């Protein structure tokens, strides 16, 4: 194996004599050098375990460093400032001051012109961060709402060109507000360069993907694959023209990319050195489960997945410090927790917290919630969690069998309870959701509708604006970085239309997917609205996660309420928060209480409580209590 020192002489071949003595005295590659010392040897140790003595290991590594060093030669000087100042505070994470939002360019303003003109709503909303979706190119109708890639390069010309998204960054940049979008890496669409060359045959796209020529190996594979979108294919694969079949882990025109092959790693770290390049602060690593696959094995969650996420950390380490990563692992909550770490994954989604807070709405019982927040929320040091109510993806269900048995409950009949009771297919159910991937050989279902119409406002339940404000009153102090779904504040409900849509009637999840809502957003300031109830009861709680001190850091300890309808936690041994899952008053009695002092001022209500006597919650309602 070679060394950092070795290898920086062989990048600097490339210059003569007089020019290559005037570089090694430059401030660029001095920072760049002292980077390659301290972070190299874990990029080759990654590496290594992956692709161990392959005869293409050594050129690629070459050529990527000698890549990461013209995209750090050629990075901006106001984006190498955030590389010192990150790379000298990982904890920026953690920060009560961060705040985050989601939307999709074209359904929230049209294009990205339109996008910087929603940037003072974004200060008036308190944002920290902003996750757009898919940007770039994709092939017309179906490209599962832009994740089926077909350029990296060019943006879609709906919502703009390159250029328009580099001036979009740097004006959310001057806000305070961090740039986050999609680093699409598993896959890529059958329409792109890659995936008509390798197909094709041409030498320099071989074994870029996952091609084999009748279904002996695809079957043998499906004996462990698990179903993601059941609806459009069996199994993980799809056939072509020819006769020949392809990995298909999603739809079938997403081919996924083969990372056994090390030019794979070299041309998406070099996609990922583009990015970063135009500011982007955070990379959504989705589909991080799929990208390493074996025989015998369920294909998710591998030893060299998992690698190959730390490999790609290091070449940020070196080239572009100031670039994260966030985690989207909709997996068993065990393989979830092991894509976080510093030299992984810094941030990742939440699933667990989400799937549980929805389930706790259902059965009016804090059980299962408790039971996550006292032993699944601590993370290592300089992580945290991306805590969220809802996404522009379905909810799926994914709790610990194992966990939910030591209360005694069945893993099966309770996700039938569930998707029943959010599909409108229970008695006396509030909510009003659409169902999404049925799998009548596994009996697995997922949700689609949005958190108004899965909480009741489509029917107008007066109950419905306080459970979107306990919702996200979890989400907002549990710690971690919270992630809004933008709409979600003024209680944006379904889109009807979907269904009666050629491009978007075999995917429910459009219906959580609606339009920038004129009249909702025109309601926002009055208190007589649902708009405004919910805007200004969740503007209250970003404004208190952000001035006060208690919310920092994403540990928290459990407390027991004694009421198994009211959900208790403490943050920074400050704050005492309670929460109400039931429609009828709950209450935590004196005897509970007795350890807390006499009075207490509540940060939600503003009242000043007494509790040294019963308190009694109302329905719904959220208490931020400050202990000290
Ligand atoms: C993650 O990626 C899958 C496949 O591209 C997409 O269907 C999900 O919506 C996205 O979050």
């Amino acid at each position: 194996s070679p060394n950092s020192q070795y290898l920086k002489t062989r990048i600097l071949d490339i210059y003569t004599p007089e020019q290559r003595a005037g570089i090694e005295k430059s401030e660029d590659w001095r920072q760049f050098s002292r980077r390659m010392d301290t972070h190299f040897p874990k990029l080759m140790n990654e590496l290594d375990s992956v692709y161990g003595n392959n005869e293409a290991l050594l050129p690629m590594l070459e050529m990527l460093l000698a890549q990461a060093w013209q995209s750090y030669s050629q990075r901006n000087s106001s984006l190498k400032d955030i590389d010192i100042a990150r790379e000298n505070n990982p904890d920026w994470i953690l920060s009560n001051k961060q705040v985050g939002g989601v939307c999709y360019v074209d359904l929230f303003a049209g294009d990205l012109k339109g996008l910087k003109d929603k940037i003072p709503y974004f200060q008036e909303l308190g944002l920290t961060y902003l996750y757009l979706m898919p940007l770039f190119k994709c092939p017309e109708g179906k490209s599962d709402g832009g994740y089926a890639v077909s350029s990296y390069r060019d943006v879609n010309p709906a919502l703009g060109t390159i250029g328009d998204l580099r001036e979009v960054i740097a004006a959310l940049h001057e806000a305070g507000i961090s740039a986050v979008v999609d680093f699409i890496f598993n896959h890529t669409s059958n329409e792109h360069e890659w995936a008509q060359r390798c197909a094709a045959g041409d030498p320099l796209f071989d074994n870029f993907y996952y091609i084999f020529p009748d279904r002996r190996m695809p079957d043998q594979y499906d004996r462990t694959l698990r179903e993601i979108f059941p609806d459009q294919h069996p199994g993980g694969f799809s056939q072509l023209e020819d006769g020949r079949w392809v990995w298909t882990t999603f739809n079938s025109f997403q081919w996924d990319l083969n990372y056994s092959n090390p030019w794979v790693f070299r041309a998406m770290a070099g996609e990922m050195l583009f990015l970063a390049n135009l500011g982007v602060d955070i990379l959504r690593m989705d589909a991080v489960a799929f990208i390493w696959k074996q025989m015998g094995t369920s294909c998710e969650n591998l030893p060299q997945a998992h690698a190959l996420i730390r490999a790609f950390n290091a070449v940020m380490r070196i080239a572009a410090p100031a670039v994260f990563f966030k985690s989207q692992a909709i997996v068993h909550p065990d393989q979830v927790v092991q894509y976080i770490g510093q030299d992984e994954c810094q941030i990742g989604y939440n699933p667990l917290q989400m799937a549980l807070l929805w389930n706790t709405l259902a059965t009016r019982e804090v059980n299962l919630l408790h039971q996550a927040l006292t032993y699944r929320h601590n993370l290592p040091e300089h992580t945290a969690w991306v805590n969220y109510v809802r996404s522009h993806d379905d909810i799926g269900w994914t709790f610990a069998d194992e966990d939910a048995a030591y209360l005694g409950i069945s893993g099966y009949d309770h996700r039938q309870f569930l998707n029943r009771f959010f599909v409108n297919r229970f008695d006396g159910s509030f909510a009003r959701g659409v169902p999404f991937q049925y799998n009548p050989s596994t009996g697995d279902c997922r949700v689609s509708g949005t958190a108004a119409a899965l909480v009741g406002l489509a029917q107008d339940d007066p109950h419905a604006v306080d459970r979107i404000k306990l919702l996200y009153s979890i989400a907002l102090s549990t710690g971690g970085l919270p992630l809004i779904y933008l709409g979600d504040e003024v209680g944006t409900l379904n889109d009807d239309d979907w269904s009666q849509d050629s491009n978007k009637s075999d995917d429910s999840r459009w219906a959580h997917r609606p339009r920038y809502n004129e009249a909702l957003y025109a309601q926002r300031n009055d208190p007589s609205t649902a708009a405004g109830q919910i805007y200004q009861g969740l503007r209250h709680m970003i404004a208190v996660r952000q001035s006060n001190p208690r919310f920092d850091g994403g540990r928290l300890v459990t407390f027991n309420t004694n009421n198994k309808h009211i959900i208790g936690y403490i943050r920074n041994n400050a704050l005492l928060a309670f929460g109400n899952f039931s429609e009828y008053p709950q209450t935590v009695t004196a005897h509970t209480l007795q350890a807390m002092p006499f009075k207490a001022h509540d940060l939600i209500g503003g009242k000043t409580v007494s509790l040294n006597q019963d308190l009694t919650l109302q329905p719904y309602q959220v208490m931020w209590l400050e202990i000290a």
